[PDB]
């Protein structure tokens, strides 16, 4: 194997640096893995797909125009090219290596399709149509999209787009299950918090977050503990941006945003399928957890958790490592089938005032065969009123004393429809067993006189009783 050769490859600092401030693909590449046979859908305004840097990897099995109905998904043109963005995406995943035009993708011999969805109204039918396109044939679907990152919206999938959800992880690819990755927001200057996205706060999606040149969070960057893993998008203006193909066959040096992190994710997931085809959805959130790197992501909130990981809001497990990931997956035994431990903690409704701790003691269904004593994803689904939503901090400890914010401060939520069963989600407990005392903290960060109830809080953790490994 040889790097590539083209003109811009040197500036796709976070592929082709020699400092350790990359993602290790070429590690990966070294291996042999460079996407052939996999295949991966942009969800998001439509793909160039006569691009020279795409047109060799164009896979019109992986497209749909959603928005006109019909095969082509085409950009529509206009002087402000606002429908650049999913050839920008695109290009991140897999534009052609050596050829003499712009830089590469990840996995620059992977096949690659864009579903034109968001050029129109965006309805949850035209959700569901997107992420439920050809599950049979796309492997990867990357996507951005949710509800504004205005800091004050609690949005999710309606039902068509759940059910796409639970159809393509159950019966996608085979019953391996589509894997869905996603950005986790780019509501940082509204001091937004990315558990209130059911998109990324899904179990279903593979969460990804920023890191800049520098190694710092970005300015638009939201934490929360759904979250996660990180891969390098801009910062500031001394820091170098995402390189990659631009609308009207044109190479741009100036993408950005957390909605450029999912499809650098997505490659390297494109690596990894290659690495092992056989790895499930589950599978594949595994090896982000236990390969992704902390070192030298700047944060304060940094912690070790019950098996030794370092977790962190704003990066998740950390950087990928795609030649980690694809050694990892080679020999990867698949997990066992995911079960599901319900657990309706409260007796009565719980006044909130200015601040509410509830503990409770559980076995995790215990005797029964959804006992759990290896965690992946955990939920509290709570139901509470309060009068100003966004003064409310929510917190959940697990009995390894592992600490998730569930909710931080939104200062601009104003709502004062409170929560109705909203599943926040945390990732920070994988692999720990989740028997014994689980505590929920919720407060009033504000010096305002607040009142609300807490009405249900329903314990669910996800996981498995077997094949746990040494803490880190
Ligand atoms: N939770 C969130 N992820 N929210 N996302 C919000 C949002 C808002 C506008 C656009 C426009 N895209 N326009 C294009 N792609 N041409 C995309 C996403
Ligand atoms: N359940 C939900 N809240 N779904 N939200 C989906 C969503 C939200 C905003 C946009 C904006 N697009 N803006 C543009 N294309 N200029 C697109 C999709
Ligand atoms: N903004 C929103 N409107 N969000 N709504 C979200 C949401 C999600 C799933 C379902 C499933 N319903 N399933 C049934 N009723 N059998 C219903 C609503
Ligand atoms: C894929 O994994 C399943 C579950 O472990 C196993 O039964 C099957 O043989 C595997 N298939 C291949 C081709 O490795
Ligand atoms: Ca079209
Ligand atoms: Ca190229
Ligand atoms: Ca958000
Ligand atoms: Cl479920
Ligand atoms: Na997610
Ligand atoms: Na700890
Ligand atoms: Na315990």
């Amino acid at each position: 194997y040889q790097e590539p050769t083209d003109p811009k490859f040197p500036q796709q600092w976070y592929l082709s640096g020699v400092t350790q401030r990359d993602l290790n693909v070429k590690a990966a590449w070294a291996q042999g893995y460079t996407g052939h046979g996999i295949v991966v859908s942009i969800l998001d305004d439509g793909i160039e797909k006569n691009h020279p840097d795409l047109a060799g990897n164009y896979d019109p099995g992986a497209s749909f125009d959603v928005n006109d109905q019909d095969p082509d998904p085409q950009p529509r043109y206009t002087q402000m090219n606002d429908n650049r963005h999913g050839t920008r995406c695109a290009g991140e995943v897999a534009a052609v290596a050596n050829n003499g035009v712009c830089g590469v993708g990840v996995a620059y011999n992977a096949r690659i399709g864009g579903v034109r969805m968001l050029d129109g109204e965006v309805t949850d039918a035209v959700e569901a149509r997107s992420l439920g396109l050809n599950p049979n044939h796309i492997h990867i679907y990357s996507a951005s999209w949710g509800p504004e990152d205005d800091g004050k919206t609690v949005d999710g999938p309606a039902r068509l787009a759940e059910e796409a959800f639970f159809r393509g992880v159950s019966q996608g690819r085979g019953g391996l299950g589509s894997i869905f990755v996603w950005a986790s927001g780019n509501g940082g200057r509204e001091h937004d918090s990315c558990n209130c996205d059911g998109y990324t706060n899904s179990i279903y999606t593979l969460s990804i977050s920023s890191a800049t040149q520098f190694g710092n969070v970005p300015w638009y960057s939201e934490a929360c503990s759904s979250t996660l893993a990180t891969t390098y998008s801009s910062g500031n203006q001394n820091e170098k941006q995402i390189v990659t193909t631009d609308l009207r066959q044109k190479c741009t040096e100036s993408h950005t945003g957390t909605s450029a992190s999912a499809p650098l994710a997505a490659g390297i997931i494109a690596l990894t399928l290659e690495a092992n085809k056989n790895l499930t959805w589950r599978d594949m959130q595994h090896l982000v957890v236990q390969t992704s790197k902390p070192a030298h992501l700047n944060a304060n909130d940094w912690a070790t958790n019950g098996v030794g990981r370092k977790v962190s809001h704003s990066y998740g497990y950390g950087l990928l490592d795609a030649g980690a990931m694809v050694a990892l997956a080679q020999n990867w035994t698949t997990v066992a089938p995911q079960r599901k431990c319900i657990i309706d903690i409260l007796t009565e409704p719980k006044d909130i005032g200015k601040r509410l701790e509830v503990r409770k003691t559980v076995t995790a269904c215990l005797g029964e065969p959804n006992h759990i004593t290896r965690l992946e994803h955990a939920q509290a689904r709570l139901t509470l009123s309060y009068n100003r939503r966004g003064d409310l901090a929510i917190h959940l400890v697990s009995p390894m004393g592992t600490r998730s914010t569930l909710l931080a401060a939104r200062p601009h939520d104003y709502s004062a429809d409170g929560f109705n069963d909203w599943a926040f989600m945390t990732t920070h407990s994988w692999d720990e067993d989740p028997s014994g005392e689980w505590v929920l903290e919720i407060e009033n960060t504000s010096e305002a006189n607040n009142y609300g109830t807490l009405t249900k809080f329903t314990l669910v953790l996800y996981g498995t009783a077997s094949g746990s490994l040494v803490p880190r």
